[PDB]
């Protein structure tokens, strides 16, 4: 069931941003890793004594690097005065969460009908303001609320490119990379308690449950009205004979946060084959694959959506596949982005649910626990 | 003339070591970008719980980065017990180190006869003393005394492979790149005085003065007793007509530090190829090119050295030339290596001198801020 129930009018994902040490170093490689275009800046070059902001785009997917200058550069300003491009960033609060978490998510950026009403009405609603609602150049409205740990949702509509102040890359340096990917799919943290966590999210979105499962974890999946924006959110379950992996994340993270990206490709083989060519050279690791067994069953499972060649190219490729009754999946997971065992990239592509294709089209893997743990039993035999 | 009068034995130059927020990312940016292989780790998969610290290796050129981990992994260990591979790392001296000059280089390591002696001798002769002799396995000693800003000179002996605790990398991670770097030439610091600075450093070294100059700086270079170790410090000097670059670095740097790496290359014309053929894919920017004019005086000046068709060669890849009464240099500059207009690069070829080839063979480029500047005057023209 879908009782559409957004409390404001909510389009679709329209930014991540990553709060840095460096934004140049992570940016350059997530660009060469991901096959993301250097597309706008904003920095000391563009006039911003405060902090450096790269933007990354393929396609619709746009990831924005982000960190601090040292505060004697603009230690005269206020915020009045403010050469910041964003308005919500603050050196302390930046390299507070950096020091605490490493390398991670700041803000999962929506795209609304108005950023100054969402902001209301969220609070209204349970939202604990992080950044009120800031009119940039008569132009962009940004505000953010609380999602979860330090992670600001954050909300941002247009009267009528990124942002103002921001400037576009000189072609030189914007190489046109591109291996497929295309825009966010889902965006999933962890919390110590998913209870409060859901019942704090969808009270002030008013987003309704799309999903959710039971491993070491329970889960369940919040989407907007046309289910475009998908946030699932994990907690440990402990007791288990194997430690819970959200429990290493928290440790590790220094509590909640966001754990995964999980990014659409037009050509998952094609974004893969891209991918596995540059892990060693400066781009992403993956996963260990799964056994061939699971490749075998893959057959049984899925022999009349991919052919045997298909079939044969996820194996090749590390690929796994899940299935709905309504759709198929195809999915897979790198290793931890950074230093700690936190953050990772999914990259999903979908098939069915043709009407365009409905939001979360084959669900998000759950079928994969129980396969690969069979899968693996039978190989060592 | 050379007094030889090192007040201990010292080799050659052993590591540098960058301190950063995430070292995984740099570290995966500055393989792909130098042409560097990922040689070794110590990190939480070789049972570090303190700091995560990976090595590139080019020839005999080490570059180590390191980042720490939640404090909270390590808590209960005391320095008697820790799961750090470098004793000197701190928690706190890194996270402010990084918060306060970003990312830049914590320690200029050489390798001496006996780092305890050297220690000991250094501090004898006035080095401030930053972390003391410590033994690894019976095998490695390792000490560190202050040389300017926050940077550390760190010696290292060997009884008879980094480092103990450093875990050899799987050659699956480790993709043989190379672009033709093979050792540390100089590496250059930025201080507020250069008397002082020279002063104190020679002072615990018994290090001379192997060159000096005055543009907007003073900088004189020391030098070991067979001059393969080389320290230059340049100063800035106030009430010129442009703001002296050395100004602008303590400004952004908060402070003294490393401005830049001389990396010497077997053949400067194929690292330039192929770390231009990769600027804009996740490497390293350089810095604009010298007029054509430049290239025409080159003719006049080093014609004798460097064929028509070398000289075509450096025009095309933007490198500068310079000339002793003894020797002729090559080499060029890269961009900042990350967002503050701080640390950079210099790649270098040195021509003549052959004995082995002497150190420092054809200067530091001193020619270079004259020949330019005339060269920029006559292109205008
Ligand atoms: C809840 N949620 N909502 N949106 N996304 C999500 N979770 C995930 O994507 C997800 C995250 C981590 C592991 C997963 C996931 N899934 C769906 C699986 O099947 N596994 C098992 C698995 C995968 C790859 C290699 C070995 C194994 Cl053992
Ligand atoms: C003192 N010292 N000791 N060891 N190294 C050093 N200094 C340097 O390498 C050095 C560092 C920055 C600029 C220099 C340097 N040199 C030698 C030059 O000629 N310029 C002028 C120049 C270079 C490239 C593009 C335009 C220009 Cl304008
Ligand atoms: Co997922
Ligand atoms: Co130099």
């Amino acid at each position: 069931k879908n009782p559409k129930s957004d409390k404001f009018k909510v389009k679709r994902f329209h930014h991540i941003e990553f709060w840095c040490g460096d934004a140049t170093n992570v940016a350059r490689r997530f660009s060469w890793g991901l096959g993301m275009r250097f597309s706008a800046k904003s920095d000391l070059s563009t006039g911003n004594m405060v902090h450096a902001s790269y933007l990354l785009t393929s396609g619709d997917l746009r990831f924005l690097f982000t960190a601090p200058y040292s505060p004697s550069l603009s230690a005269g300003e206020i915020k009045p005065t403010t050469t910041a491009s964003i308005p919500s960033f603050d050196h302390g609060s930046c390299r507070s969460f950096f020091s605490s978490h490493g390398l991670g998510v700041r803000a999962v950026a929506i795209e609304v009908e108005d950023a100054e009403s969402a902001f209301s009405i969220s609070v209204a609603n349970g939202a604990i303001p992080s950044s009120p609602p800031i009119v940039l150049n008569e132009a962009v409205t940004i505000a953010e609320v609380k999602l979860y740990g330090d992670v600001v949702l954050r909300y941002v509509s247009y009267k009528a490119e990124f942002l103002p102040g921001f400037e576009r890359v000189e072609d030189a340096s914007s190489f046109p990379l591109d291996y497929g990917i295309r825009r966010l799919d889902h965006a999933v943290g962890n919390v110590p308690e998913l209870g409060p966590a859901l019942t704090y999210v969808a009270g002030f979105t008013g987003f309704h449950q799309f999903a959710e499962f039971t491993s070491g974890l329970n889960s369940a999946v919040l989407a907007s009205n046309d289910e475009m924006v998908l946030l699932p959110i994990n907690e440990p379950v402990h007791g288990t004979k194997r430690k819970s992996q959200i429990q290493t994340y928290l440790e590790h993270n220094e509590g909640a946060g966001l754990q995964h990206l999980a990014l659409m490709s037009e050509d998952i083989f094609r974004t893969l084959r891209e991918m596995r060519k540059r892990s060693s050279i400066g781009g992403f690791d993956f996963m260990p694959s799964p056994p061939p067994t699971y490749y075998q069953n893959l057959k049984k499972r899925v022999g009349d959506v991919l052919s045997d060649d298909q079939i044969k190219e996820c194996e090749e490729l590390g690929i796994l596949v899940d299935r709905d009754d309504q759709g198929t999946l195809l999915q897979i997971f790198t290793k931890p982005l950074g230093d700690r065992p936190t953050i990772f990239i999914e990259i999903i592509q979908r098939v069915g649910c043709m009407m365009y294709q409905s939001g979360g089209c084959g669900g998000f893997g759950k079928g994969n626990f129980s396969e690969l743990f069979k899968s693996i039993e039978e190989y060592e035999k």
